[PDB]
């Protein structure tokens, strides 16, 4: 019993950092295989990142200028890419603690755990998701970029997110590990807004099972409602609207607490309507919505 | 920028989780250089746990009856002691991966790490904090026992928690890696209730601090107090007497915010007796208290 944001064990990522230096910036880097994957602004200095080109940035760097540190030993670069926003550095020796990956590309609503590092060294991890406006609410200070997102399945880690930048709002923005943004992001030192930040209404819903299955109840009504009814409500709250995808997602936690996905949705559409009243859910004051149905299962059957 | 509930990279505890089984019973234990450490109850039966003599189910156990597997090869038991709940199984093989570790014991405010174990392997890890009733909010299902709590400074692990028990409220009972209990509870299967869960003043301050940090100012006001005065609204809301010790601990996070700290206890005060009037905190509608105020220093300065 108990429930906590909860993170993945970040060993097997700790083993893949490394830092990177290009003139007088210093990132975090990835280290897989033989490759190095880092942000590409690491090219530009501080004037540059107002209207930064890239490519012509690139033109001026050879294999030597970038520094590649894994502990306190160099690693060779003997050749360097860009592929989007990131940096694939090549060195001559593979990273002997690479673990079985993958690079995912997440979509907005799921969950990763974030090792945040700062010189290459990792100085702590927490759970953070790809919200419905493509930014992340993350904890990163300067030199934290090159950063990782990531899920692990057993010994598989699927990386989704690179740290790339800090928007004016203090939300962050980053690259999927082939470098694409999400959402509509640059890596550009221009302010750029974030749209709306909708609340995750599955992971909502995810989070109302697991408070129930750990003994929360008071919020359980006698309603049901509609996927169309619930919708009008979930609009009027800014929640993203429930599809039936979402509903058979919510399947196995229906199935676990006996309590029909519409009947839970109309105890979230009573929470909403009438707030908690100084109560709270899981040391909740707040109806959290980065817990996602698998984190749910995952977290209250402890898988390893 | 950016503030969150973040754990310490769990890597090189995950280097020393083990499972270990005996009878029938298995949970994890944690190897460091030629010593397996693991809760003493793994001798015991579900029907022993109801009235257990230790040291008279112990006399039954040889050391080829504790079973310890790291990964997936097994361990030589070589000896076995029990110093307090704790079991220490001496086995023939120093831990390659031990990392530089201490052995503290706690006070309740201090915050640490858990990663959580299923059967010597990690499934998670999240942050809490010893409470002022010597429990702790953790996430923890059957098998987890063994799991262990600890905070990291630079390259030493300070362990400070052996997850043993959960009471029948859904908290969570330990002891430190002396094998001493938290608090007054004992590993027998009887209800065993815990005292008022007060809430940590000074931790609660120095996460006001980091929300000013982090750009979350409406709650600041133009009133000042006294620690005396409070101490009395502190009293009335089950929150910690704040001592000069805490003010003084405070010092740098004033000096940071140019808030004095009995003006951000004033702070504090009107949020006590007004309530948060529907509005956030750092993401939060509740109080937090599980930040120590070198933990927002940590984060909010990126130590590695
Ligand atoms: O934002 C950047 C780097 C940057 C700057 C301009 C454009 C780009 Cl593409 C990237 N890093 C960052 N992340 C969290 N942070 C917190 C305080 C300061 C910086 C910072
Ligand atoms: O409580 C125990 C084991 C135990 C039982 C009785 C006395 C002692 Cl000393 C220890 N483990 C545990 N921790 C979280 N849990 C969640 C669900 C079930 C069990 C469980």
């Amino acid at each position: 019993s108990g429930f906590r944001k909860m993170a993945f064990p970040s060993g097997k990522v700790e083993g893949c950092m490394v830092q990177v230096t290009c003139g007088t910036t210093t990132l975090n880097g990835l280290w897989l295989d033989d490759v190095v994957y880092c942000p590409r602004h690491v090219i530009c200095t501080s004037e540059d990142m107002l209207n930064p080109n890239y490519e012509d940035l690139l033109i001026r760097k050879s294999n030597h200028n970038f520094l590649v540190q894994a502990g306190n030993v160099q690693l060779r670069v003997i050749g360097h890419s860009m592929q989007n926003c990131v940096l694939k550095l090549k060195v001559d020796t593979a990273n002997p603690k690479t673990p079985k990956y993958k690079f995912v590309r997440i979509q907005p609503g799921q969950t990763f755990s974030v090792l945040a590092c700062y010189n290459g060294s990792p100085s702590g991890v927490y759970q953070c998701a790809m919200r419905p406006n493509f930014t992340i609410k993350g904890s990163f200070l300067n030199g934290s970029c090159g950063s990782v997102g990531f899920n692990i399945d057993y010994d598989c880690v699927s990386f989704c997110y690179m740290h790339h930048m800090e928007l004016p709002t203090g939300v962050h923005a980053g690259t999927d590990l082939e470098g694409n943004f999400y959402g509509p992001f640059v890596d550009r030192q221009t302010a750029q807004a974030a749209g709306t930040d909708t609340t995750i209404t599955v992971n909502v819903l995810a989070w109302l099972y697991a408070a129930v299955i750990n003994g929360d109840r008071w919020f359980l009504n006698r309603f049901t409602t509609t996927l169309n009814d619930f919708n009008l409500v979930a609009m009027k709250y800014n929640y993203e609207p429930l599809t039936q995808d979402h509903v058979d997602i919510l399947g196995p936690l229906s199935a676990q607490t006996g309590i029909a996905v519409l009947d839970m949705c109309a105890s979230l559409k009573e929470l909403l309507q009438n707030g908690m009243n100084g109560r709270t859910i899981l040391g909740s004051a707040l109806l959290e919505d980065e817990f996602t149905p698998f984190d749910v299962v995952r977290q209250c059957s402890g898988v390893t």
